[PDB]
C-alpha cells in the first residue's frame, strides 16, 4: 500500500478506457481538479458524484474521486444552491473529481462487456453502431437468463412480457438507460429480449406493440455490476487504498 | 345516438383546444366525416394496439385517449401504425385525444388529484398550466395512506428529507418527474407526486431534498380518467364504457 | 402464362433495375402502404400519382400492388383526416400495398431520364447533376429537329422560351418531372444552350431570359410518362403478371 | 419632384409594414433620394431587358413590383453585375413595393376583387394576402371577365361543378402552391391566381377546388395599370410602362 | 451588521434585473447563503483573478463586479476558473454581478456619461436601450477637453470628417465600437464615444463619415462605476473599496 | 497580362483551397477576365478611399487582402453604393486573396516567422494560422525588432517576466480574441498579433500570456509589401500600393 499521483491514476483508466471510446460530445475526464502531481492515499469510485457521495468521501478521508456519471452533462454559468456545496467540497479538501461515462460502457470488459459475459452471450456484437451495448444469443431458457439476472443483478426485475420467449433466444443488454422509446423500437428489429433500465410508460406501452420483451433490472444495478469488476480490477493492479461510495 | 361533432363540442368546452401546450397533438386523430352518428363511446389512457382492437370487438364508434396517437410525424404507414390505422378506418372508428388541455383545464386531470388531497388554496404549478400546488392540510402519512387508498397501493416513496405536518404538496398526473421539473417543483413544494421516476431524477431529489412520490404515469392519470368517465355518463345519452382501464 | 407472384419477389425484381441507393437523399422511396409482403399479387397497376382517383381506380379495377412514381407523402403528418383518410382507407381495407421508385427510377440506368437521353440520340451523355439527376450531352442536329421531336414524343405544344438563336449541334440537357426551379435554371445555363424538363413558373421564365438560356417545358406529366411507360414495357416484358396503367 | 418625394407618396399607399416579414421591399439600389427626377417608369420585374430599356427611355426612377434580389450575395459577376453596372452609371435609382402593394387597400389583390365585384370581400390570408368573397353570378360569367380583362386562354382545373353564386377567392402573383391549395380549399370553390404546376393541380382535383390559372404576370399587371394610372392622375410627371 | 438580501435589493432597487438584454448572465454568479452577514463590499469592473486574490486579501466578503464571471456556460472546472471559485468558496464570498441592467437603468453608466456632457435632450441610442444620444451644446474641442479631463487623458479620435457646433452626441459605456454599431450609430449621431476601437470598425467609420472617440473600454465605464461607488456609499452603512479601479 | 493570368499566378502563389471555410476569397467584382491589365493596385483594404484612389490612379486590376463583403447583402444603397459605381462604370477588377494568403508558405505568417527568425517554425492553428516557434533572443531585441519593423508604439501586456530562448507566437491581423488567448496560452510565452480588446487584455493577465499588440493594420502591411515586391521582381506590369 503506497501513495500515487494524479496522473498516474488517470493514464492507467485511459488505459482500460481510452477516451477515444467515448461517443461525441459525452463530458468524459477531469470534472474538478487542478494540479495532477496530487498525490493520493485513497481512490474513491461511485456511480453518482451525488452531494451525499461527495459529503461522504470527504468524511472518508478520500482525494481522487471517480464517478461514472459526470458532474454535469449540461453546461452551466451560475454556481449557487447544490452545485456551489458540491464544489465548495471538492475545493475546499482540494479532491480531484474524474469521470469515465460511455468509454467505460464502450470498452472491452467494460460495463457492457460485463453483462455480455455474464449471460455468456454467444459471438456478442455492438447492438449500438457507436457503439453503445451488446447483442448475442443466449445458449439457454428464458427462465435460466431471468435466474441469472436475478442472482448477479437485481432479484426484482421489472419483466414486460410482450410475447412467449423460446430458448436459444437473441438478447441485447445495456447498461444504465437504454429504455427510451426510440431505443425500444430500434431494439426491436434486433432481439427478442433488452435487458436494461429506467423504463417508463410509454416505452412499456410501446414494447408490448412490437412483441419485444423489456426487462427492467435498474439504471442502478446493471451499472454496478460492471463497476464493481472496474473496481476490483482497479485493486489488483494499483498498490493504493480504494472504496466505493454509492455502492 | 348524437353526433361525433357533438361529442367532440362538448369536450372541446370543457377543455378548451387553446389550453393545450404549444405543439401538442391534440384533437382530431383519425376521421373524416363528424357528422357520423355515435352510439357507443370508449375512453383509454393510450391509443395502443390492443385498445384499438379491443374498440373494435365492443362496437366503439367513437374512440377517446388521453395520450396522441402519433407525437413525430411520419410519411410511410407499415408494422404497427399500418395495423392500428387499418382497423381504425375499416371499421370507420374516430379516434379523438385532448392531452395536455385535459390535463391543464378546471376540473382535469390535475384539478382531480388536487382536489383528492383537499389541497388548501391550491395554484397551477407551471405557468403554462400544469399541476398544482397547494398545503396539503394534514401528517405525511396520511398523504400517503390517500395516495396509497385511491391511485396506488404500492408507490415508490423517494424519502429525502423528515416532513412535517400541513407540508407543501406538489402533484402532475402523468409524467412529472424528469429532472428539469425536479429542480423547479423543488423551490415550490416539500413533496412531489407524479409518475415515471428514473434514476437521475430520483439522485436529484434526494440532493435538493425534494419528496417525490411515484405513484407510475398510469395510475396518477387514470383516477382522472375515471372522473372524466363519470363527468361524459351524466351529460351525454350514450353508451359509455373505458378500454385499458 | 399468366400467374400471380409474392409482393417481396415484385419489390426485389424493381429494385434490381432501381437500387434504392440510388436515391437522393431523404427521398421517400421503397414501401409507402402495407404490411405483409408475402401476399400474393395478381395485378399490378403503375401511376405516376398516387391521386385518390388513381387509388380509387386501383380498387375499381382489382389491382393488388400499387406502384407509382411519386411517394404518397414527401412532409410527414400525425393526423389523419380528408384526402389522406380516403386514400388510406381504400388502401388498407383492400390491402392494397402502395409502393415507390421516386429518384432512383429517375437516375438509374434505362431509367426516366436515360429514356429522354436516349430519345433525343444524346452524343456522348453525361450526368447533368452530381447526385445523378438529369442527362446533358449534344444533340446532333438542328433545334427545329429537336423540337419536332420534343413534339411528336413528348407534349404537342410545349412552351419554348426562345432566350437566344440555337445553332445546330447544341447541348442539350434534359430533367424528367420538375427541373425547371430557379437555382437549377442558373446550374444549367453553364452547362447546356437548351433545357428540356416541366413546371415553369414567372420567375424562372425571367431567369432563363437573362442568362440566354432556352427552356422548353413540355410539362412534368409528360416527360415522365414517356420513361414510365418503358418502365411497364420493360416489366411486362420480365413478369408474367397482369399489369395495367392507372393514370396514363 | 424629387425621388423620396415620390417614395413618400408610394408608402403612403402602400406603407412598408405591411408587407409581410423579410420581404426585401423599399430601396433596391440607389443612393442620392434628394434627385430629381424626370422620367419614372414601371415594371413587374427589374430584369436585365427592363433596366436596358429604362437607360435606353432615359428613365432615372424604375419602381418594379418583384424585388431586384431575394437571397442575398457578396460577389458581383454575370448578369447581376451587369444590371448593378447600368443602374449605378446612369444614376438610376430601383424602388420595389412588393407584398405591400399586393396587400394594401386599392393594391393588386384589391383590384382583382373589384373587377369581380366580390361581395362582402375578405383578406383570405391572415397576413393580408388576398381576397375571398361570393361572386354574384354562374361561373361562365366569371369566366368571360376573367378572358376580356386578365388572360385570353387561362388554365381550368374544373375538379367540379360549380354552383351560381359561389365562394370566389384571388391571388394576384403565385398563389398556387400545395400548402395554398390545401387552405384555400376551406375557403373557396374557385381559386383564381398564377403559377399553375402538377402536383397543385393534382391536389385541387383531390379537394374539388377549381383553379383558374391565369398566369403570374397578367394577374398582376390587371392591378399594376391601376396603379401606374393612379400616379399619373396624381403627379405632375412622365410615367411610362416597361414590361407589361 | 448587513446582510446579503438587503445589499442585493438594494442594488436591484437601483437597477432592476429585468432591464437587462436577453440572455445576459445578470445576478448571482457564486453564492449559496444570502443571509450571510456582510461588514465589507468591494467593487470592480472584472472579476479577474487577482481582483478575486485582492478581494480575500482585503477581508471582502460581498464582491460586486460590473462583468459576469461566465458568458459562455462550462462543464469542467479546471485551470483559471478553479482557481477563482476556490477562492470564492473556501472564504464565502459572495459574487454579484449588475451588468446592461447597469448600462441601461437610470443615472446608470450610460447615463454617467450623457449627464458629464450635459447633452441637451438625451435619448435611448438603442431600443433596448443601451447608450444614450443627444446635442452637445459646444464646440468639438470643448467635447475634447471634457473627455481628456474627466475620462482618458489621450483618446483615439477616428476624425472621419469636421465636426460644427451643436452637434449630436452618442455615447456607449464599454464596447460600442462594433461594425454593426458603426453601421447604426452613423445614422444617428455626429460623433461617437465608446470604447474598444478595432480596425474594420475604424476604416467603416471613415467610410460613413462617423467621427469615433475611443476613450477605452475601461475608462468609459468606471466613471460612471465610480458614481455608483460613492452612491452606496452614501446609502448603506458599510465599508465599501473599490478594486481595480 | 489579362486578368485571368494575374489570377492564376496569384493562386500559385496562394491556392484557394488554403483558405478556412467559406472564406469570401476570389473575384469580388468583375466580369470578362480576358481584359488586359495596365494598372494593378495592391491595398490591405477594399475601403471606399481606396477605391476612388484607384479610379484616380488609373488602376483596372484592385487586389485586396480583406473582402469586400463578408455578410452577402440584397440592398445596394449608402457607401456600398458608392463603391461598386466607382468599380463597375470604370470595369476596374477586384480581387481578394485572404486567408490563403495568410497561410501560404512565405504568406503574411511566414513573413512574421522570417522576420524574427523564429527557430523551427511551426503552425500555430491546425487550419494553418499563424506561426509559433523559438525567438533565440531576449524579450527586448523582441520589442526592438517589432518597433522598428512594425509599429513604434505597441501595447505590451506583461502578464509575466520572460526569459531568453522563449516561445513566440505570431498571427497577421486580428488574433487576440479571448478564445484565440486561451488557446496560445497553452503554446507560448508571448503572442504577437492586432485588434487587442480589454477582456482579451485581461484574459491574457490570468493566463500569465504577454501579449503585444501591433496593430492589425502593421502586422499584416508588413506581409503585403513583401507581397508586393514578389509580384514586381516576376511580372512585366506596372504595381502600387493604395493604403499602404
Ligand atoms: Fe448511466
Ligand atoms: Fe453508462
Ligand atoms: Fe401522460
Ligand atoms: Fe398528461
Ligand atoms: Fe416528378
Ligand atoms: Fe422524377
Ligand atoms: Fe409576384
Ligand atoms: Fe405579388
Ligand atoms: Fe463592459
Ligand atoms: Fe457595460
Ligand atoms: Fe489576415
Ligand atoms: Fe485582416
Amino acid at each position: 500500500v503506497v501513495n500515487m499521483k494524479a496522473k498516474e491514476i488517470i493514464e492507467f483508466i485511459e488505459t482500460f478506457a481510452p477516451k477515444d471510446l467515448a461517443i461525441e460530445g459525452d463530458n468524459i475526464g477531469l470534472q474538478v481538479g487542478d494540479n495532477l502531481d496530487k498525490e493520493i492515499k485513497k481512490l474513491g469510485i461511485a456511480l453518482d458524484p451525488s452531494l451525499s457521495v461527495i459529503k461522504k468521501a470527504e468524511k472518508e478521508g478520500v482525494d481522487f474521486l471517480f464517478t461514472h456519471h459526470p458532474l454535469l452533462k449540461d453546461p452551466i454559468r451560475n454556481f449557487t444552491g447544490v452545485i456551489y456545496k458540491k464544489l465548495k467540497i471538492l475545493m475546499e479538501n482540494d479532491i480531484i473529481l474524474y469521470s469515465a461515462h460511455t468509454n467505460l460502457d464502450i470498452c472491452k470488459n467494460g460495463l457492457n462487456d460485463a453483462l455480455a459475459e455474464l449471460y455468456n452471450l454467444e459471438n456478442p456484437k455492438p447492438l449500438y453502431d457507436n457503439g453503445l451495448g451488446r447483442v448475442g444469443i443466449f445458449k439457454g431458457s428464458f427462465e435460466e437468463f431471468l435466474e441469472i439476472t436475478k442472482k448477479y443483478i437485481h432479484k426484482n426485475p421489472i419483466v414486460v412480457k410482450s410475447k412467449e420467449v423460446d430458448d436459444n433466444f437473441k438478447l441485447a443488454v445495456l447498461s444504465g438507460y437504454g429504455l427510451s422509446q426510440s431505443s425500444i423500437k430500434y431494439v426491436a428489429e434486433k432481439a427478442d429480449v433488452y435487458l436494461s433500465g429506467d423504463l417508463t410508460h410509454h416505452s412499456k406501452i410501446l414494447a408490448e406493440e412490437l412483441g419485444l420483451v423489456v426487462v427492467d433490472a435498474t439504471h442502478y444495478s446493471t451499472e454496478v455490476f460492471g463497476l464493481k469488476k472496474f473496481k476490483e480490477f482497479l485493486s489488483s493492479n494499483l498498490d493504493l487504498e480504494i472504496i466505493s461510495l454509492d455502492f
